[PDB]
């Protein structure tokens, strides 16, 4: 809940709740990026109410991604409301066409083979590049709760899922 801009662990300026602002290696840019967003001239702080609307949009895109995405919509349509917080929180991470990728870990979360899927998902670059998140996010898929979350203060949607893993 970073209301000044900072940067991501890959060096990218970013602002609230991983919202990223430019990949360019410039605070000029990225506060310029930041005022079109928010409409007003930002000088890089942004209110409480203003970063959690940047929030929602983002949280909005990648339903909006996964519901156009042919092979993501089937998977989760056919999920219930925690698994389906688990695929929204990867798609908001890396995009709807890099959780598209993962061909037999989707087919196997439409047959209900949670733990096929969950090891499956462990066997990924997206897993070894941030494993803490990802453990979480893949207990989500194996067991349907949102028990993973409870020692870093707890979830009970994607919001307070979202704001803990990022």
């Amino acid at each position: 809940l970073r209301l000044k801009i900072y940067k991501d662990t890959e060096g990218y300026y970013t602002i609230g709740i991983g919202h990223l602002l430019t990949k360019s290696p410039s605070l000029n840019a990225a506060k310029s990026e930041l005022d079109k967003a928010i409409g007003r001239n930002t000088n890089g702080v942004i209110t409480k109410d203003e970063a959690e609307k940047l929030f929602n949009q983002d949280v909005d895109a990648a339903v909006r991604g996964i519901l156009r995405n042919a092979k993501l919509k089937p998977v989760y349509d056919s999920l219930d409301a925690v698994r389906r917080a688990a695929l929204i929180n990867m798609v908001f991470q890396m995009g709807e066409t890099g959780v598209a990728g993962f061909t037999n870990s989707l087919r196997m979360l439409q047959q209900k083979r949670w733990d096929e899927a969950a090891v499956n998902l462990a066997k990924s670059r997206w897993y070894n590049q941030t494993p803490n998140r990802a453990k979480r996010v893949i207990t989500t898929f194996r067991t349907g709760t949102w028990d993973a979350y409870k020692n870093s203060g707890g979830a009970m949607n994607i919001f307070e899922m979202l704001r803990i893993d990022e």
